[PDB]
């Protein structure tokens, strides 16, 4: 077997809840590449917003702080309840961030329960693993998955008899305290994930700007690596002949990996990360003459987020 | 960049390479290269051997690929007629709608008096490539010199940057010249070079003579589109179809485009495995059959060559 370690170039940041302590989010801004706030939990019997989520939320987008925020899970046998969480975090993600708006890192799912034997594995992650299907289908964002390295263990490794790994796939935001003195040294590689996207390695830290003691996290050597890529800047588009010509200036994401292009919302192509144009044959499309034609773009990034606004550029034609 | 224990190897031939034995270059080469045509002398002309060679490389299942000796002029025209004329025989060789295993090539090393300038030869390859891409929906490679790229000015396009730094780069750098580096240097705004032609004299079992020898990418896939979708299921549930695949093994897996009726329904990453689709986003007549259709894409942005389906009887 083999771990990951952290690196030099790993960005850093805390996550918090309405139980977090004097939280400056000034001092944050400074020595945080990126915040987590719990949005919203059902780890009493019920769904309850975080009593500080909005607040902060709207805060840190103020302060240009990268933020995202979490869903604590109560999994069940029943699985409707994971339809049901994933829509409730949905609601509360956007009176957070906005409309159609859910957040700038990962949304997350946090599983920490239950620790008894009540679900089998497969249960579980049958559970999990629907509420990741809602919860993409219903946003076309990628969701990642908190857990700890312990709790991984309780349930085999999260193998699912017969099934292999079915999270593994997920952006996995591992928990693995260092003040532990039985645990590793560095996270080891488990569940079938081959990395993980960040490492919670305590929740006894000391962070200017947090009053408390705070969870404290490493992530991807670049926050591009957490967040959808930008809008597509500087598209520009000609007709010439029976083609239309569409260029634009190169994303600069770390984690870029391409691009959709788009005629009246009719799928054109994909390209991948360092194009900066394509060439599109009209006849492909209907182009009622003398009618607009409406060109569009969006980035893509390695784990399949998208720009959340498709940059236009119309054609009078 | 140097090369290193998984690069792969192989020969590029042309019609002037004797005693070429496929059955033991099965064996010691992941890829062949092959001459397809040219325009150096005024005149499109079709390698002697092409045909011949390709089908070999074919029946013994060796990834292959072809190029086509460009001869760039001040006349852009002439870019979209090699372009295009470098379609017509790649099929010759490969099959109706086939362009070959690995990246179709276009081989540029003319002309090297002081005939031309940067920004003309740039435009040239540019147009060459723009028209070939259009047209075929596969990536083209640029070979070319150290020599020649240094000679136009590494490619610097005054005020345009280096126009072709997105080509894949099989660049040619002789170990046997000594003023050259030992390994390529960084040239033309390219991170990375796909491939590197290491000499014009090399020995190789299973050619008799002298010939030339390329290290490429760690995996054979880099220099291939990937392969077709497999494994595509999908069933109607409430107002969904649940769509999902076995996963593509392509070391250089970028991710999948998925479509409804032939009508654009999501980019999933390389590691996924389904999508589900609300069918209220589409247009799905009750009794008529709906077609989901999937294909690969890799990191330099080839497809799978054809999208799997499934029909579904809605
Ligand atoms: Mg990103
Ligand atoms: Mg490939």
């Amino acid at each position: 077997g083999f771990a990951q370690d952290k690196n030099p170039l790993s960005t850093f940041g805390p996550d918090l809840n309405e139980f977090s302590r004097d939280v400056n989010f000034l001092t944050l801004a400074k020595n945080s590449d990126f915040i987590y706030l719990r949005a919203s939990g059902s780890g009493t019997g019920k769904l309850r917003i975080d009593n500080k989520f909005l607040e902060f939320a709207k805060e840190c987008r103020r302060l240009g702080i990268p933020c995202g925020a979490y869903h604590f899970a109560k999994p069940s046998k029943d699985l409707d309840s994971a339809v049901i969480q994933a829509d409730q975090f949905i609601d509360v993600l956007q009176q957070g961030f906005g409309d159609g708006d859910y957040g700038d890192l990962f949304p997350v799912l946090d599983v920490e329960t239950p620790t008894d034997k009540s679900l089998t594995t497969t249960e579980l992650v049958n559970w999990i693993d629907r509420f990741r299907d809602r919860f993409e289908e219903k946003t076309r964002r990628r969701l990642m998955l908190y857990t700890g390295l312990f709790f991984i263990g309780l349930y085999d490794d999260f193998k699912v008899p017969g099934k292999g790994y079915p999270l593994s796939d997920m952006p996995l935001w591992i928990a693995m305290y260092t003040r532990i003195p039985s645990n590793p040294r560095i996270p080891p590689n488990v569940g079938g994930w081959k990395r993980w996207t960040m490492w919670q390695f305590t929740d006894e830290g000391k962070l200017d700007g947090v009053g408390s003691p705070v969870d404290l996290n490493w992530g991807p050597n670049s926050i591009d690596s957490l967040m959808p890529p930008s809008a597509v800047t500087g598209l520009n588009a000609y007709i010439s002949g029976n083609k239309i010509f569409v260029n634009w200036t190169a994303n600069k994401e770390d984690d870029l990996n391409g691009y959709n292009v788009f005629v009246n919302d009719n799928y054109a192509g994909t390209l991948p990360r360092k194009a900066t144009k394509i060439v599109i044959d009209k006849s492909r499309f209907y182009l009622p003459k003398g009618k607009p034609i409406k060109i569009s773009i969006e980035a893509f990034d390695i784990t399949g987020d998208f720009s959340k606004e498709r940059t236009e550029y119309i054609l009078d034609n």
